[PDB]
């Protein structure tokens, strides 16, 4: 083994040295060079480390690595072979085999005058295969942020002219101003005149350099690339449903035809109860006090229980508690509580054009969208600074953004967190205004930094001539997707919108601090609303917009329903007693039910919004049945009055009917104890139902009687009219309603198929105020970013190997997410992840850093490591040490010094084994619809299952958690399918069982009433999934009420028809329905007559425009079916 040089001699040019000629054997490297050799040329680091280089040469090699690193650092395999080319030249103990000195000159030591010899030039015999592999591993590497190949910057020519041998030739030519002296390469896989070319093994860009150094990426490599995604599923059925409906229709038609052809070819208990009731009445018919006294008692119980009208309604608790939805939210809290909320603005520049700007030294045309005009950025910065300076007052105190913001690096840094493109310029007008240029070029400006910072937002030093940091003033990177909108692919320069985001404390556990934050928010909303700049359109996130709009909009419409309620109760008042006899009752009846309900609920605590539309419209049941019992008696007139004339007309039609009506109602509201977020309003009303029932018992009858004994004339006429109507109805049924009845069946059939073959969750569409609209419009337009978090809490974490396995799970999750997409982009996640396992690794790779104590004090630097061999081991496993260091950070360590810390961990003392709870979050955009977010949530749950299902263990111990400002809120829209089927199902049983608690005709009554259950439902669904309909936490309650009123109708028509004393074919039926038809047109008609004022009327928002919309449609359909349904059933019988 022999050298050609050893050590450094004279200056060549600049700061550059020739090496000293030396032709002896290699020399063991001093221990003081072991770090350098381990770092640069670890292949030589064994035995006596006998090399043809000294420590000075290795230091010089390290110092010269800056420019290759500048362009190749991202692809370690590419850089590795290059380093080996230089290591072999500099240090190989067999230099003489592949190097031949070709020029020299004297070196004279200035002090001793001893002569040595500069190696001025030499020839280097490089393997052909080595050179080609070195080029091959680097040829796809892309410059840090640039569609140009890194080799175009290291080859003295463009990448399309760069080849393996001319690249090496260029690097080795002193003319390049970097190489200290020229090395002339000769490329051969064969010996050349006894020289044995350097042909060291090489690594491709698809290979790992070592155990702690991964292969190169796709973006910077070719070998390790592909394949894209191919898991797209395409479903689409439905026609089947249509065919079935059609088939059914055909069958029906056939049946009808057949029928036509044929015609051409040819109880005790109940009674007893009634009797008892009558007896009671007769007794009661001997005193008014008792009754009223009872009403008075109810006046108290109702009002009494209403003590402390604390009937809350806020804030966002309707998904109900318990289960996973709530339990999951609570869990994430104990670990961190409320991650926090964001006030967010989207900003566009409608009066500004795009523009071009060549960035040195490429000079390629890069277009920049309207909002990235330099002047609009200055204007957006002024907006931003003004927002930071907003103050609100609460009590006598002042509230700033600095009091409520996420300031991640407090106290050492109170700097608030503002996600904005202006934070790439540290929110500084001057810094952004800067621009290093001369008479010839602009070398660096607000463009270069931008194009660099979108690729390296954590950088504390632009690689351009500006040398400005990218890191935001809050101490963390601002990711480009989260601050720009309306750009294509990752061409952030083409953005048509800026997004500005301020995280502020939600203060879920602190009431006094939350109120202060909400005071600030109100000022923020005001500031934005009144901000004047023709150059910018600014639009909303906040908090009140969604909470203030609902409480600010939902009011005017009140006057609508209110009015309608009055005009309706007026008619129902005129109807029967007309005068001041019936009015009193009702007013008391409606009050009793409403008052009683509030009292029944006060004994358990509860409250709600829709709980009002139900309470009011629900009261109808009490009025309807109550409005027909009195009317029927009015139509009475025999040998008796008051005495038996009241018990024979009351305990005869009111006993059974009412008795059955009250039950069918209590069964729908009573059994409302189910599982969901509506049982409260439900039960409360159902309870108010028996109450309202027992009320109108002796109260209405007695009162109506006690007092019942121009106005008279009017009553008679109405009665007469009713009678006439009944007669007409009878006549109609007499003819033949078989054809139309079949047609009706068709309508129901078509409805079931059209209603069962549509569906939907529920979106958010509030009135057109302003704020809310802005946020809704901005969201629709924007895209790519704006977020929620998927999040896991994990336990244990102590077995180096289980951490490696958990990291593989984590990396795999990042992949699927960055893949799963839809239409023209991903849907699932976003997405990507920054747990921490990578931070530790980074630390291991590198080194220390300075911490500067606040306000003053000497600098503190402290740390260490642990390479080379150990380095790989340390990073591989163990974790207490790393963990306790990694949690305490706030100043990088290398070429700069910034902040790169976080949170989520919280062990005790130095028990690193007890660490919790690491949390990884990938924010994904959506804002599509109630069904869109629900679909994404559905995917995330399966993602959580897949990760937890992959590698589990013992029983239970934490799992996946998808907490996104949309869950708990949409969590309900999840089990909506089971709810509807379960909710209605529970009523179908309570109704079929109740209607039998005083009958049990097997198929007679059972089917009669049972048919009404599916009869009306198909209508409600049709209108909902058919025309102007909807569905949600309310619609579900809507369907419930529908089945309720429906039961009411049927109940009366049927309890008196089924029996039928003097029985017949279809004659007795027409007789019963007659006395029941008059009431069907009274309450029903009126009720509709009221909705119209509510439905046919107007409003200032679609909100109720639907709620009270279907009501009238669904309520109307049910009423119509009442008469038809009964008639059809009778005929069938
Ligand atoms: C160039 O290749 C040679 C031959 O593989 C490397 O020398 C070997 O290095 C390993 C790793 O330390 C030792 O185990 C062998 O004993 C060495 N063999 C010989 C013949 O010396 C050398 O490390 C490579 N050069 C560089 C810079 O990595
Ligand atoms: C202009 C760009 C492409 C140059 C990129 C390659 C540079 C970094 C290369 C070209 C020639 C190389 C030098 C070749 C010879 C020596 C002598 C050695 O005893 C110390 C290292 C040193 C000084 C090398 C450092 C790296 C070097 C300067
Ligand atoms: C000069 C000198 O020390 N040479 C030794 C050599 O004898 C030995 O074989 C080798 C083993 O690694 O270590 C070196
Ligand atoms: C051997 C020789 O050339 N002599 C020189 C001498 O003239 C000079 O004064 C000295 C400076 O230190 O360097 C030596
Ligand atoms: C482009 C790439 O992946 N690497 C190339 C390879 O395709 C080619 O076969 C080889 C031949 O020299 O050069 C290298
Ligand atoms: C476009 C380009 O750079 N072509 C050069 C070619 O002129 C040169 O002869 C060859 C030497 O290997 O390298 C390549
Ligand atoms: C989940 C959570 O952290 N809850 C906290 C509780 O620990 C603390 O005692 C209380 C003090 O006001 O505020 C709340
Ligand atoms: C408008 C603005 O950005 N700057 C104001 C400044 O003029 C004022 O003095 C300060 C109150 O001290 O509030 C801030
Ligand atoms: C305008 C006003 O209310 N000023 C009062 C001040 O007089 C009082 O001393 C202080 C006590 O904290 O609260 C504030
Ligand atoms: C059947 C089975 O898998 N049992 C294992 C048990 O051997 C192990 O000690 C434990 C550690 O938590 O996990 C479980
Ligand atoms: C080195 O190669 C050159 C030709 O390039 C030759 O003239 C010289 O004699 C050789 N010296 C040695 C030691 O091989
Ligand atoms: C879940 O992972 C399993 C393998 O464990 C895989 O077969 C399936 O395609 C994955 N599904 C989703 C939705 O990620």
């Amino acid at each position: 083994q022999s050298c050609v040089w050893y050590g450094e001699c004279g200056i060549a040019y600049g700061d550059k040295r020739y090496n000293c000629e030396y032709s002896g054997p290699p020399k063991p490297l001093p221990k003081d060079g072991y770090d350098l050799v381990q770092e640069l040329c670890p292949g030589f680091f064994f035995g006596n480390v006998s090399l043809c280089c000294d420590v000075r040469q290795l230091q010089t090699l390290k110092d010269n690595l800056q420019l290759p690193l500048q362009f190749l650092s991202r692809c370690p395999s590419c850089f590795y072979n290059l380093l080996n080319l230089f290591c072999e030249l500099t240090c190989s103990p067999r230099q003489s085999q592949f190097l031949n000195v070709t020029a020299t000159e004297d070196y004279v030591d200035p002090v001793t005058n001893q002569t040595k010899t500069n190696v001025k030039e030499l020839q280097y015999y490089v393997g052909q295969s080595f050179a080609n592999a070195m080029y091959n591993a680097c040829r796809d590497v892309e410059a840090p942020s640039s569609n140009d190949k890194a080799l175009g910057l290291l080859c003295g020519k463009d990448a399309d002219a760069c080849n393996a041998t001319n690249w090496i030739e260029y690097m080795f030519n002193k003319d390049n101003g970097q190489a200290p002296f020229t090395i002339t390469p000769v490329f051969s896989d064969f010996p050349v005149h006894g020289m044995e070319p350097m042909n060291n093994a090489t690594k491709g860009c698809d290979e790992s350099v070592d155990e702690v150094t991964a292969p190169c990426s796709c973006q910077d490599c070719s070998i390790v690339c592909g394949p894209k995604p191919q898991p797209p599923p395409p479903p689409a059925p439905w026609t089947i449903l249509g065919l079935d409906a059609m088939y059914v229709i055909m069958w029906i038609t056939y049946m009808a035809f057949l029928l036509v052809f044929f015609g051409a070819f040819f109880a005790f208990e109940g009674c007893l109860r009634r009797l008892f009731t009558r007896w009671g009445s007769f007794c009661v018919r001997n005193p008014g006090c008792v009754i009223f006294f009872s009403l008075v008692f109810i006046t108290a119980c109702s009002s009494g229980l209403v003590f402390v009208r604390v009937t809350t309604n806020p804030v966002d608790l309707w998904s109900a508690p318990s289960s996973q939805a709530r339990l999951e939210k609570e869990y994430f809290d104990q670990h961190f509580g409320p991650f926090f909320r964001t006030e967010q603005l989207i900003i566009r520049a409608p009066l500004t054009d795009k523009h071009i700007y060549q960035p040195y030294p490429s000079g390629a045309d890069v277009p920049f969208g309207p909002p990235l005009d330099i002047q609009i950025l200055h204007q957006v910065l002024d907006l931003q600074i003004a927002i930071e300076n907003i103050t609100a007052s609460y009590d006598n105190e002042t509230v700033t953004l600095q009091d409520i913001c996420l300031a991640p690096l407090s106290p050492y840094n109170t700097n608030c967190t503002i996600l904005s493109v202006l934070n790439y310029f540290q929110n500084s007008h001057s810094v952004l205004d800067h621009k290093k240029g001369d008479d010839f070029f602009v070398y660096a400006d607000y463009h270069t930094h931008f194009l660099y910072c979108v690729r390296a937002p954590a950088s504390l030093n632009d690689t351009s001539l500006l040398h400005d940091p990218c890191l935001g003033t809050f101490g963390g990177p601002v990711f480009p997707w989260l601050v720009l909108g309306g750009y294509d692919d990752q061409n952030y320069n083409n953005a048509t919108a800026l997004v500005i985001t301020f995280p502020v404390n939600n203060y879920y556990n602190d009431t006094e601090k939350l109120q202060r934050a909400q005071a600030w928010e109100k000022e923020f909303i005001n500031f934005v609303k009144n901000y004047k700049n023709p150059n910018l359109t600014i639009s909303f996130t906040a908090e009140r917009s969604i909470e203030d709009e609902l409480n600010r909009e939902s009011d005017s419409d009140v006057f609508t329903v209110v009015i309608s309620y009055a005009i309706m109760f007026l008619y129902i008042s005129l109807a029967l007693g007309h005068m001041k006899s019936c009015r009193r009752l009702l007013v008391d009846s409606k009050v009793s039910l409403g008052i009683a309900g509030i009292l029944i609920v006060l004994s358990s605590v509860a409250c709600s919004l829709g709980v009002f539309s139900y309470i009011g419209l629900p009261l109808t049941l009490i009025v309807i049945e109550v409005i027909p019992f009195l009317v029927l008696a009015v139509g009475v007139d025999n040998i008796f009055i008051l005495v038996q004339a009241y018990q024979r007309d009351e305990r005869l039609q009111g006993e059974t009917l009412d008795q059955q009506l009250g039950r069918v109602l209590g069964e729908v509201a009573p059994s409302m104890f189910l599982s969901s977020f509506s049982e409260t309003v439900a039960f409360f009303l159902g309870a108010l139902s028996v109450m309202p029932a027992v009320h109108t018992f002796s109260l209405f009858a007695g009162l109506a009687v006690f007092i019942d004994f121009a106005e008279d004339g009017t009553s008679v006429q109405a009665s007469e009219s009713c009678l006439f109507r009944f007669f007409k109805n009878s006549y109609s049924p007499l003819l033949l309603k078989d054809w139309m009845r079949p047609i009706v069946i068709a309508i129901f059939v078509g409805v079931l198929s059209f209603s069962i073959a549509v569906l939907n969750k529920v979106d958010i569409g509030l009135d057109q105020s302003l704020s809310m609209p802005d946020d809704s419009y901005m969201v629709d337009y924007f895209k790519s970013i704006s977020q929620y978090l998927h999040a896991g809490p994990p336990v244990y974490f102590v077995l180096e190997e289980g951490h490696d396995y958990t990291s593989s799970k984590g990396q795999n999750m990042v992949c699927g997410g960055m893949g799963c997409n839809n239409d023209s982009l991903v849907q699932q996640i976003f997405n990507a992840a920054q747990l921490d396992n990578y931070t530790r690794i980074g630390f291991a790779p590198s080194s220390w850093i300075d911490d500067y104590f606040d306000w003053v004090k000497p600098q503190s630097s402290c740390c260490r490591v642990p390479e080379g061999k150990q380095r790989p081991q340390g990073g591989d496993f163990m974790r207490f040490l790393p963990m306790f260091l990694s949690d305490n950070p706030n100043p990088k360590c290398g070429k700069g010094g910034h902040a790169a810390y976080s949170s989520a961990v919280n062990i005790l003392l130095g028990h690193g084994t007890r660490v919790g709870a690491t949390y990884f979050m990938t924010y994904h955009t959506v804002l599509q619809t109630s069904a869109d977010f629900i679909d994404a949530l559905k995917k995330a749950r399966l993602i959580a299952s897949n990760v937890t299902e992959t590698m589990g263990i013992n029983g239970s111990a934490y799992r996946v958690f998808p907490y996104s400002v949309f869950y708990v809120f949409y969590e309900q829209y999840l089990t909506i399918i089971d709810d509807t089927i379960f909710n209605l199902g529970v009523s179908l049983g309570a109704i079929f069982l109740v209607t039998m608690v005083l009958l049990g005709c097997e198929l007679w009554s059972a089917v009669i009433m049972c048919a009404t259950i599916a009869m009306v439902l198909v209508n409600m669904f049709g209108v909902m999934w058919l025309w102007g309909i909807s569905l949600n936490a309310v619609s579900l309650v809507n369907l419930v009420m529908s089945c309720g009123i429906s039961v009411e109708f049927c109940s009366h028509i049927t309890r008196a028809f089924t029996v039928s004393m003097k029985g017949s074919r279809v004659e007795r039926a027409e007789e019963a329905l007659a006395h029941m038809g008059s009431s069907v047109f009274s309450g029903i008609t009126l009720t509709k007559f009221g909705g119209i004022v509510v439905l046919a009327f107007a409003k200032s928002q679609i909100f109720q425009i639907f709620y009270f919309r279907m009501y009238l449609a669904m309520v109307l359909l049910g009423a119509t079916h009442g008469l038809i349904f009964l008639p059809v059933l009778l005929s069938y019988i």
